[PDB]
């Protein structure tokens, strides 16, 4: 065997895995059940830990994927198809994975826990782009990671009633959390030194766990990439929440006509039907034609948010905190193929006048004809108002600063300014291997492959430099894991990375060149989201 | 006996005077009566044309200057007494001015026609730095130069109503241009190329008169320099005009206590009251504390222009016209000691950010607090949103967009798409006798110096680059006079000036070093003032 592969937790006894890399073998504990499968009646409820069982559970492979929908712009494609599940959907799916060096730290070592993104709808820890074998060998970390529920399964909300109370999948993200506080010790980690981090979604997701007071016992750091939970997508009000919650519950025949009403009645016709058939009409509740929106997400309800995101990250006192954030260079070029018209993978999306005028509607849905005016103003190169490379740009930039880049901005600097050490990135690394189209440039979570060391598979055709990079950066998230500071902890040999401030707004760029200290993230461009824009909505 | 001092023109015999430069003498011909002394009942009536006198009228001198307000910002201050009055105030001031080469030009010789600015309140043919006699030597050409009313005797209107019609200042230089087309053969000048050139008021002026029907007929060719007509500050719609005129009426004890009100009463006590007591209160008319903004300016009456200056600039069909547009690199600079918080000729104006916040409301006046937000949005460098130099720098970008750059690139580009040739440039040198601070870096108004050949006068302190790069200029002027091209017609040398097109907007830098050529005269500033703020005000 190994006698390392074998470990006791609180609920019973584990048999993992040992892998394979280049460096060294790592053990492996995949598909652990930390909550009760949430099925029959308990869809749509918060989950409950994992009872204690008999023998030994084989921890050696993958669990099921959480009920999601699957992608299928690009039947076929490498960019599209690696974000789909790779393993079989089931509501039975609360199961996390532990990575632990080998041999097994004997001293309590720090804990990376990972939080996939995709929307709140879909997404699994067991993607190809999340092994964590080559973080964990090569930085001697304990890296965990778990599902969550997603989609209506997740999020889907009737706000005050007690079948159907929303936040679900984040109530699972936190039962991860103390499985974590209660069982990584036996794999060699630190309970105390416990550092979140997750990308889009994800990266919402801890902001969020950051803003609730019994999630932020739980972890000590946080790293947000290319998300925030103050984006224009990642929360919902408790009216459109239920809108949406009642608008699917009729497409698939809920209640009965003309028997039910109310959300006990509502709530137990959506739990009869199959999980298939609720995600086969998940797209058609959201309001409009539109990119970057999705249908069930967190909802501000008053309790696991007392209030919205925005209120709670203005009035948070947030010293003792050491946040990394940071994004990619070309946050909305990913987003802009699914709805914008004109735009296609297969051609340069060279897109007319008409069609940008049009993408600004689809890209910021629900203003004012004033307020996409504005935003055309912004975007409008009036030199080149008709060129279409520029065009394709700047709906590109207007996607991404409005979803991500501004969002997370208005975060860095409202963290630093109130306590919280913060480091600011950007990614403008373009993979060799990348299947998307030249012209989108590095597109949002194509970062997540160098964060994990993908680039170390002997199996895969990386560059030798872009193995190198992929160290240098396992580095840095290791070192801010450990330490709180990405900085090598005794070395000025490389350049060092100063923190963020609301004054200097000081990042570094992340690519095959040494860091670059760079000031302001689209300071100019997020100014007309974070200020002046509310105002123009204000005054409808 | 000089035979070339003695010219017969239609009304009578004239004697001038011969003006001495460095490259030879010229024949100036200083205070030809061209009108009517409109004194009396004639106060605030359109020009009557000067009847025929007998004997030889001398003209050696220059003329009354029209009364006007005089500048005491400043007392004893080169950069301000430079534009007050050299000659006594009287309402008895339309006489014009006439510059010859030496010898007389035996061939029709085209003429330039200059029109001072002075915001429709101020300014005078006789100020020093609108000396013809160095661009008429230089160049061989006509120079003619007239007054015409300013202020209240001359932009006073209560609209519908003989008595006080309004932009009986305009029709002064009309008048004068009437002049020009009838007597300028006597002096070896072609009627038939003749060529407006004016700054400020005047640029507005020259462009008023390419509006209006009986005056386009006039003359064949147009400058503007830092000026345009339809800016925020050249125009006033009836109703206003109605209000200040009869405001000035009050607070000079019009009509008398008890006494009807309606225009004919109102004017005629007007015209009991002294020129210089209507002077005095010429400045307490306007609505709100403000910079760049004047009491009596041209009014939209539908007589002199029969709709506002954007709406003929819109639907104006100009092929056939050559226009000469510019503006100097700093037009906001000098407005800005004259009312905006925090800022003083003798100190570095280091305004807070309080104080800017506070002076875009003087240099936007009657916006909504929404407006106001817009400007500041597009004008502050969120970066530095507190650097007191870059505040300042931008507030003078600010009135300087607002009022001049924006206005002149709006018309270039209408004209240039919709049948004439217009030809662009950015005057960016900064003369090296300038008095003002050295903050204020080019400001308005300090580029006529060297189109008119000041530097060439041996009494000054230019330097020998400044001498060379007056005679470009001239050069420039002249070209465009003649054949209207500024670019030499003999020579591929030096180079070229491309015409300013709608599309590429191209324009050159003139300064000591050779022409450059620059695309966009502020395109992403003037977008926000012509295409956005329209429809922020619209919407409230
Ligand atoms: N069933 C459908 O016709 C359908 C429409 C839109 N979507 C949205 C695709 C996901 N998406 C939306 C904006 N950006 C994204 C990509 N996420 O990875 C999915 C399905
Ligand atoms: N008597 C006064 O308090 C008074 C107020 C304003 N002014 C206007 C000054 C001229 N001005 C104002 C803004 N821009 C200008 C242009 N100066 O050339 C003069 C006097």
């Amino acid at each position: 065997e190994d006698a390392e592969l074998l470990v006791t937790v609180r609920g019973g006894r584990l048999r993992g895995i040992r892998l394979k890399t280049p460096g060294g073998p790592v053990s492996a504990f995949l598909g652990i059940p930390f909550a009760e499968p949430p099925m029959g009646p308990r869809r749509f409820l918060p989950p409950e830990p994992k009872q204690p069982w008999s023998g030994v559970v084989d921890a050696t492979t993958f669990q099921s994927v959480c009920y999601q929908y699957v992608d299928t712009l690009y039947p076929g494609f490498e960019g599209t198809e690696m974000w789909n599940p790779n393993r079989e959907l089931s509501e039975d799916c609360l199961y996390l994975n532990v990575w632990t060096p080998y041999p097994r730290p004997t001293s309590p070592t720090p804990v990376l826990v990972w939080i996939y993104g995709g929307g709140f709808y879909s997404g699994a820890s067991s993607l190809d782009v999340y092994d964590g074998r080559f973080l964990v060998q090569a930085e001697r970390t304990v890296l965990v990671s778990m599902n969550y529920r997603v989609g209506a399964f997740g999020f889907l909300a009737l706000p005050g009633s007690r079948e159907a109370p929303g936040n679900v999948g984040l109530l699972d993200q936190r039962l991860a959390l103390q499985w974590v506080q209660e069982n990584v010790a036996a794999f060699g980690g630190d309970p105390t030194s416990v550092t979140l981090f997750g990308e889009s979604a994800g990266a919402a997701s801890v902001g969020m766990h950051l803003l609730s007071p019994p999630s932020r016992g739980l972890f000590h750091r946080a790293v947000l990439q290319s998300g925030a939970p103050n984006g224009p997508w990642a929360t919902v009000g408790m009216g459109e929440a239920r809108r949406r919650a009642t608008q699917l519950a009729h497409l698939v025949g809920c209640p009965p006509g003309g028997t039910g009403g109310n959300d006990t009645e509502l709530v137990a016709c959506l739990r009869t039907r199959p999980a298939q058939v609720l995600v086969n009409h998940e797209w058609h509740v959201l309001p409009q034609e539109s990119v970057f929106r999705f249908s069930f997400v967190p909802v501000v309800d008053g309790d696991f948010l007392s209030d919205t995101p925005e209120a709670l990250i203005n009035a948070g006192d947030f010293h003792g905190l050491q946040v990394l954030v940071g994004v990619v260079k070309d946050e909305g070029s990913y987003f802009l193929v699914y709805g914008a018209p004109g735009f296609s993978k297969d051609n340069e999306s060279l897109i007319s006048r008409a069609e940008f005028l049009a993408g600004v509607r689809v890209g910021v849905p629900q203003v004012s004809d004033l307020a996409a005016e504005a935003v055309v103003l912004h975007y409008t190169d009036w030199l080149h108002p008709e060129d279409p490379a520029r065009l394709r740009e700047a709906l590109s930039d207007v996607v991404g600063d409005h979803n991500v880049v501004c969002p997370v901005a208005q975060l860095a600097g409202r963290l630093a300014a109130q306590g919280a050490r913060v480091y600011a990135y950007v990614f403008e690394h373009r993979a060799s291997t990348l299947s998307w189209p030249l012209w989108m440039g590095v597109p949002h979570g194509y970062e997540i492959e160098f964060i994990f060391g993908i680039p170390l598979d002997p199996s895969r055709n990386y560059t030798a430099e872009e193995k190198i990079f992929a160290q240098r950066l396992m580095r840095y998230w290791a070192n801010f894991a450990r330490t709180g500071d990405p900085n090598e902890p005794r070395d000025p040999k490389a350049p060092q990375w100063p923190p963020y401030t609301a004054g200097a707004q000081q990042y570094v760029s992340l690519d095959l060149r040494p860091l670059e200290v760079r000031r302001g993230l689209r300071a100019q461009a997020c100014a007309f989201w974070n200020r002046f824009l509310p105002k123009l909505l204000s005054a409808t």
